[PDB]
DNA sequence: CGTCCAGTCTAC
DNA sequence: TAGACCTGGACGG
């Protein structure tokens, strides 16, 4: 999951939890090496916001709930397979590693953080990850200025296809968005990042870093349904597609592209 | 049965 | 940098 999936996950949590009251504890699987959430409340609501490739849940006790409690914020990273699901309390999916339980009256549900591969992480404290740059979806102007003001950073010595994964500057861009972004402008993936970025000191590369992921968000989904899956595969122009070339960057990750690999190709 | 493929994080 | 962390779904034999 990339920025769009984190964003759609946060919309899922806000819409699905809008009229639910949670109660009790926050239960973690025995196999998850992530920390226990020390939170109990007889009546609380769950809300979410995304920033880049991170999501923040707020656990908000209702007036009078017991035990007394201040709101608790948790921040999640999804790694390669994370997602949120609202399931019936006795029909936990496999790999549901953190669980929030609806209070009565009404059907007993569980909001679940599901993570097949367990590369996902959560931290106590509502803080965004120090060092992550602004959200390409929700903080576009800050995102743009943070890149153009820091082209001296040795980050921009690297191929543009590698620079685009650096979450210090492109918080929310992953392996599918970098292919899709570079394909829209036919920028060779192994062009030097500083070359492509100095040259903008109709839409440019930093605009597409925002407008391309925004397109995915506008498809709908909930972190991505088995028909909204078809919508996504059809939107894709480059990542995985017949007729496209592919190489490994210096971190063994696969960049998809058409035409010139570019000057810094291995 | 087997291999290969699909975002960080951290010990050299 | 190269492993490391994980599971499962495509395939190949």
């Amino acid at each position: 999951p990339e920025g769009p999936e984190l964003h759609l996950a946060s919309q899922f949590v806000n819409e699905a939890c809008r009229a639910l009251v949670f109660g009790g504890c926050v239960e973690k699987s025995s196999v998850s090496r992530n920390p226990e959430v020390p939170f109990e409340s007889s009546a609380y609501r769950i809300s979410a916001s995304a920033r880049g490739k991170e999501l923040r849940l707020i656990l908000s006790p209702l007036p009078g709930a017991q035990p007394q409690q201040e709101p608790l914020a948790l921040v999640f990273r999804f790694g390669m397979s994370g997602s949120f699901q609202l399931v019936p309390r006795e029909e936990l999916p496999r790999h549901a590693h953190l669980r929030f339980y609806t209070a009565p009256p009404g059907p007993r549900l569980a909001l679940c953080f599901v993570d097949i591969r367990r590369f996902g992480r959560w931290d106590l404290g509502g803080k965004w990850q120090p060092g992550r740059g602004p959200c390409v979806l929700q903080e576009y102007q800050q995102f743009r200025e943070n890149v153009l003001r820091n082209l001296a950073d040795k980050a921009f010595d690297r191929p543009i296809c590698e620079a685009l994964l650096d979450q210090r500057f492109f918080n929310g861009i992953g392996n599918y968005l970098r292919a899709e972004i570079l394909y829209r402008l036919k920028i060779p993936p192994f062009e030097k990042a500083r070359s492509v970025l100095e040259a903008l000191q109709n839409p440019d590369l930093l605009e597409l870093c925002h407008s391309v992921p925004k397109e995915v968000v506008q498809l709908g989904g909930r972190g991505r349904g088995e028909e909204d899956f078809a919508a996504f595969r059809a939107w894709l122009r480059c990542y995985g597609m017949p007729g496209m070339s592919s190489l490994q960057d210096r971190h063994g990750r696969t960049i998809w592209f058409q035409g010139d690999p570019g000057p810094l190709a291995p």
